[PDB]
């Protein structure tokens, strides 16, 4: 890849960050200057002599703070997974850096780091060096050339914003792509198991959405030109032999989980019942969005969870009433009750649901799966996933991770039919250790991802 480890100097004239290992006799320097707070790039000349040479595992990108302006550095990472040869990294130490020894900065701009330092704390960010973490492995797959920053999915790339000096000036210099590297806010994680005598690699990874272009905002909702702004995609993924040929077959399955693409026009107000205007808005804002959606993931299968007994609410029945007004053939609602008591009786309707959903034309057949070769290259495209099964974020996500679990082991199941590693119609999940292995790493995903709010009621 481009993009590795870095190492910085610090002095009085600001800091200057170069690569750990220097490959050509043409290796740039990022200089955050003192004298005037701006983001250089120098010749390797250029680099301190004098001084403690600091190694970090990324330059995240860098902030303007009213007047001064702070590199966001990830020190240290933790092997969170490996798949392919591409080792997952979770960013454990950060640091917010200014080029003043002891500045004296005003209230305001010691608000706004309190507020970056609070949310770098309690989120958690992964990237890869080597595999690009914001795309699925089926839109990793069209990019193709492995990289770089330049075909990241701008919806998961948190550090988008941070980096805009750094992509200003890979714009027209290619050495500073190395800098660029694109982490996601989330979830990524792989296990080793095995499943009747074949070794299989099983991951796990959400990214969260980082909204959002426009000229006014709201989290809650979509825009006029269809973007929601609080959206999850989570993917789950798999490495097996095939046991006689010992081709080695790659799988992802995909699902989204959003904000009710309702037109973010709220009556946010305390008294009294709010009831939705749904204009020629509502239906234009969730065309849009779904006109969007339809293009990344093809058809969509709105799971909408009732939970209710008379408790009615305003964008419940905004949303169906819309997806009813569109009519779109590929778009196809689910309005589900999910109820207690909750390890017996929920299941059992989270069973009904998929139930349900195979009515609709959902197949579990409905995955990406290629096959490589031993240097881990594609040598053949077996199937791409042409649907996708979205959920809601203001669903408790308890409720819908359940959901999200269940369905991704519906899946799994064909998955492992399809390499032969089981028998077809057997249950992978007869397989202790392995369903154990498959429930932690899930579990974990809803710790990590529970991380937007602490609620409700």
């Amino acid at each position: 890849s481009m993009t590795g480890p870095i190492v910085y100097v610090q002095n009085a004239d600001g800091i200057f960050f170069k690569l750990a290992e220097g490959k050509g006799t043409n290796d740039a320097v990022i200089h955050l200057a003192n004298q005037d707070q701006g983001v250089r790039v120098l010749g390797a000349e250029e680099f301190p002599v004098q001084g403690e040479v600091v190694k970090i595992a990324s330059l995240m990108g860098f902030i303007k703070l009213k007047l001064n302006r702070y590199a966001i550095i990830a020190n240290t990472v933790e092997e969170t997974g490996r798949f392919n040869g591409h080792v997952f990294y979770r960013v454990l130490q950060h640091s917010i850096v200014s080029t003043k020894f002891n500045s004296r900065i005003d209230s305001e701009e010691a608000e706004y780091i309190k507020l970056l330092e609070l949310h770098l704390k309690n989120s958690t960010f992964y990237f890869s060096y080597t595999y690009d973490l914001t795309n699925s492995l089926q839109r990793n797959e069209k990019v193709g050339p492995a990289a770089s920053w330049k075909t990241a999915d701008e919806r998961f790339f948190w550090n988008h914003y941070l980096t805009e000096d750094l992509r200003n000036f890979a714009h027209q210099d290619p050495r500073i792509d190395s800098f660029i590297q694109p982490v996601i806010y989330g979830y990524a994680k792989t296990v080793d198991a095995v499943l009747n005598a074949t070794p299989i690699v099983l991951g796990l990874i959400t990214r969260r959405s980082i909204f959002r272009a426009g000229t006014r905002y709201f989290r809650r909702g979509v825009d006029k030109d269809g973007n929601v702004g609080n959206f999850n995609e989570t993917e789950q993924i798999l490495l097996a032999e095939n046991p006689e040929s010992e081709k080695i077959h790659v799988f992802s399955f995909l699902q989204t989980r959003g904000s009710v693409p309702i037109y973010w026009a709220e009556i946010n107000n305390l008294k009294y019942k709010p009831n939705l205007v749904l204009g020629e808005n509502s239906l234009d804002a969730t065309k849009k969005h779904f006109d969007q959606q339809k293009e990344l993931y093809g058809d969509n299968y709105l799971v909408n969870l009732v939970n209710q007994k008379g408790h009615e609410l305003p964008v419940k029945e905004g949303y169906e009433s819309v997806v009813h007004a569109l009519n779109d053939p590929k778009i196809h609602y689910v309005y589900f009750d999910f109820h207690h008591e909750c390890r017996k009786m929920q299941w059992h309707r989270v069973k009904l649901l998929i139930d349900h959903l195979e009515k609709l034309g959902l197949s579990n057949e409905d995955f990406f799966h290629k096959v490589i070769d031993s240097n881990g290259n594609t040598v053949e495209i077996v199937n791409e996933q042409h649907s996708v099964v979205r959920t809601n974020c203001m669903d408790c996500l308890d409720r819908t991770n359940v959901v999200q679990s269940v369905l991704a082991q519906w899946v799994l199941q064909k998955e492992f039919e399809s390499a032969d590693v089981v028998a077809t119609g057997s249950t992978w999940e007869d397989n202790a250790p392995l369903l154990t292995s498959y429930q932690n790493l899930w579990a974990d995903n809803a710790d990590a991802v529970s991380v937007a709010y602490s609620g409700t009621g």
